[PDB]
């Protein structure tokens, strides 16, 4: 009998956790492994250090049929150790269940580990408030039972169905916020149901790795030594969170770069509404899709250190390298931050948010307020901030 480990995630946070798992186990060069991590390209010179390492694409949040070709290479008794994104867990496991059903005499499921996509799961759970959660749970377990057979998907409640895997397999959920589950009154039947099958997502695994493994992990996640060192400087640090564009009544991208620079000044300069303090070392963390806007911001900002835009913000939490303060344009990344690290979150114009009032009603912001992670005073609408100049370098 042999174990095969599958690492599936279309997004970022689960993949970052899954790459940690792989790193933790990286002394084993031959354990069969299947990577379907859409956002992460494992470098060739890491891959060739391993045997029985396989790669699969995801298509509409499902591993392609190329998964069957890989699994056919192991014709004896196999046990699958599966790692999933919670939000997308149903779609991700479909081809696995189909395969198991075909080969139920020799293929079996060892266990599941499931990790939050991020704020998504929480936003989706809020929509379930005022349903009979106990009733939703039991129904989802029943419908999961049929899915288990054939690999046929039908769930009346797709959100709750994410949380009933324990009715079929050994499972461990890794939650961004256990406080959410323990404090949300309406979710008490779900929290009680999950029993000891969940834990808070651990951000400390990196500290127990060998130095060699730590470097391996950083390589996996596109975090080079220059950037790490910059984030090891023994001084107070502030990271500004850049964005792409918004509804500014212009399609001139230089405008959006200019305005983001104005927002940054409100943190860096004493004259700013949001002045962080004179003693902070300042960093710019551009949006991964900012493109040439990031170049403009970097070029015009003074006394600032770039953190390559392509790195997922959550890598910082994963590696213990979060700064003292984080501020700037709003992103779901704020959901995952300890409250003492949040300065001010600035919201830009879109269809849903045209004011501070609207920003306070943003789905992840509302949860954050209720959990006491942020005060209303920490929520700023972008065009409330006057034009200010920057400093000298
Ligand atoms: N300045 C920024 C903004 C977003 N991001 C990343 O992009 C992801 C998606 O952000 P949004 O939900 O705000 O679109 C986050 O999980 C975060 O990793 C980043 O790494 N740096």
């Amino acid at each position: 009998m042999k174990t095969i480990t599958l690492y599936l995630d279309p997004a970022s946070l689960p993949a970052l956790n899954q790459l940690m798992d792989f790193t933790q186990n990286n002394e084993d060069k031959t354990h069969p492994r299947i990577f379907g991590l859409s956002r992460f390209k494992i470098p060739d010179n890491i891959i060739t250090q391993y045997q029985n390492i396989h790669f699969v694409e995801l298509k509409d949040n499902r591993p392609t049929e190329a998964l069957f070709t890989i699994l056919d290479q192991y014709p004896g008794n196999i046990e699958l150790n599966i790692h999933l994104n919670i939000a997308h867990s149903v779609q991700l496991i479909r081809p696995i269940l189909a395969y198991r059903f075909k080969h139920l005499d020799r293929v079996s499921i060892q266990q599941l580990n499931l990790y939050d996509n991020g704020s998504m799961e929480y936003v989706d759970l809020e929509k379930e408030e005022n349903k009979d959660i106990s009733a939703e749970i039991k129904q989802a377990e029943k419908q999961l039972s049929h899915y288990l057979l054939t690999g046929k998907i039908k769930f009346d409640n797709p959100t709750i169905a994410r949380y009933v895997w324990q009715s079929a397999f050994p499972v461990k959920y890794h939650f961004l916020s256990t406080d959410y589950f323990e404090k949300a009154e309406f979710l008490q039947p779900l929290k009680e149901y999950l029993a000891e099958n969940y834990q808070k997502m651990d951000w400390t695994a990196y500290q127990q790795l060998t130095p060699e493994q730590q470097a391996f992990y950083l390589t996996l996640v596109g975090f080079n030594d220059e950037v790490k060192q910059s984030l090891e400087v023994q001084q107070a640090k502030f990271i500004f969170t850049g964005t792409t564009t918004w509804e500014g009544n212009t399609d001139v991208r230089e405008y959006y770069a200019q305005q983001q620079l104005n927002l940054l000044n409100h943190f860096t300069q004493a004259e700013g509404d949001l002045f962080i303090g004179d003693h902070y070392k300042i960093y710019f963390k551009g949006h991964p899709r900012g493109g040439e806007i990031n170049d403009y911001i970097l070029n015009n900002a003074k006394n600032i250190t770039n953190i390559p835009a392509n790195i997922s913000f959550e890598v910082l939490m994963m590696t213990g390298l979060l700064p003292d303060k984080v501020g700037g344009v709003a992103s779901s990344l704020y959901f995952s931050l300890p409250k003492e690290k949040i300065s001010h979150i600035i919201f830009t114009s879109n269809k849903q948010v045209k004011s501070k009032e609207d920003a306070l009603n943003n789905p992840y912001v509302k949860v954050m307020r209720r959990l006491g992670i942020i005060d209303e005073s920490q929520v700023i609408f972008w065009d409330s901030l006057k034009q200010l100049g920057g400093g000298l370098e």
